[PDB]
């Protein structure tokens, strides 16, 4: 590539893997969202919370794809594995799965940052710090807050309704 | 009729029967609405929900009557049978009866559509599709959502109050 | 399902397959878009054209998912197969692949419509007609127009630049 | 210096060298710009593109000078070597020289960042990341895009005119 400079093949490959992780996270949130839209689940606040996250993850993937091209790397796409569940249980179950998902995305970001630092690639490191690392920390804090409130509310039916009505 | 074209006597008669069904549904919702306005029931959100449906059903009947005349059919009215109950029990009971009512209206629409298709009457089929079929599907989805939330809330008194306050 | 009415298992399954097709089409357009954003391809108008289609296909999938739930069907997601190519060649090559993709989506819509008609499911038939069938016809006409103009422009480098600058 | 803290003599000297590189880049772009303003070259879009870059590089030098003073380092200026060419050939030739220039500035930034990291100087590292590193990556991507389009357009006279008219 005419523009490629200080951009290792290792980082390029890792960025492609991170794109896959973000697209798969987006897919997972799409499924979560429409599950809460079921007539026999019917928690619109929860549906909206996850649909919004689906959009955020898709946007993250696209930001990574843009950066790949900016650096002269080449996007390679793989199959997107279907989400791990077809039915997501309670808001509590769903929020727990969401935090597990985000911690896995965060660890991937941290791993990529460590790789970038090993490869002496400050642009990559800065890119991750300004657009992904703090966003993950904030989102995980928020999910933790939600989990704590959901748990304190478990008359579980009553609690699940109130949380959706008054928090989401 | 000078204007009548491709409008079968079967469809004309069926449209008159559907008008009766819609007027009777409207009457049912009128009764539901004022029941929840009783000082010993006192659920204003529920009253409003049903009063609004009474207006929607009356409007549906009038749209059918307009179409009857547009096609050169002749409106024939029959007695409107009084609603099936004088007292409607809980919000849960009432919402269950409402969904039963709407499924019966929907089936009547589907039957009329099948008749129109058998009579090769595309105007009728289109009329039902654009003004009634999707509205029924949407309303039934909403009622199902409400039923699910009411059920999850059953401290039944507390649940009935919260649903009326926070959903309706 | 409490709300499900006149919604066959065949249609429910077919709607799930159509969701997969739309998500995969979206994925294909994502890849097409970022390919034209490569520094060694550099056709921004073409990139934007495909990115916009990626969004349209994702939106189509979500509309189908909403309808699935409205009817009381259950969303089931499968793996999303990666796009058929990693590199998309010329604008001409890409536009040809796009029209092949859209014709395949259109045929799937037509097949689902035929199924709905066989199952006497007028809501499904109307849903497809008002939100998908005409949109496909319009998009395919536009792609055909583009293909014709690209072909008339093939000094192929010059033609590809002018088309991107003056049409897209 | 009363304010100097964690600011190595090595970094101070390197920052002075980077100032020289940026001022020289600015000078190079000044020459490029006025070359395309010649009556026998006459490509106003190209002239403007380079004049704007001259201003950007001068602004970069001044930002570095400000930071030098903020940290308590002392600005030292050296002779500015004249640009490497008096006449810049085609837009293609000029854009190639511009990308060579920017890669050399980028490498200097990367070298300074590595030095800052070795000296454990996080303020320097952050300063470079937020104001220079991403700007270089973006500019180099843009130049690569331009080069690709210019090359696809080479009727070379025709191509050079069209690129200036429709891109710049
Ligand atoms: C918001 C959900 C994202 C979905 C639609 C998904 C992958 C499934 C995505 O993340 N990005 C796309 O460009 N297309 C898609 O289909
Ligand atoms: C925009 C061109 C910059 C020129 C004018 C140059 C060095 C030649 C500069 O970069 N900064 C200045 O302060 N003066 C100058 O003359």
């Amino acid at each position: 590539s005419q523009i490629r400079q200080n951009y290792s093949t290792e980082v390029e490959a890792a960025v492609n893997r991170l794109v896959n992780l973000y697209l798969r996270a987006s897919y997972t949130y799409l499924s979560l969202g429409f599950y809460f839209d079921r007539d026999d689940v019917a928690l619109e606040g929860v549906c909206h919370f996850f649909r919004e996250l689906a959009e955020e993850k898709r946007e993250g993937a696209e930001r990574l794809l843009k950066m790949q091209n900016q650096r002269g790397g080449r996007a390679l796409f793989q199959d997107l594995q279907k989400p791990s569940q077809d039915e997501w249980g309670t808001t509590l179950d769903a929020m727990k799965a969401a935090i597990v998902l985000e911690k896995s995305l965060n660890q991937a970001l941290l791993d990529l940052h460590a790789l970038g630092s090993a490869q002496a690639d400050p642009h990559l490191c800065d890119f991750l710090e300004s657009h992904f690392l703090d966003e993950e920390v904030k989102l995980i804090k928020k999910m933790g807050d939600h989990l704590t409130n959901i748990q304190r509310l478990v008359q579980a039916g009553l609690g699940e309704y109130l949380f959706e009505r008054l928090t989401l």
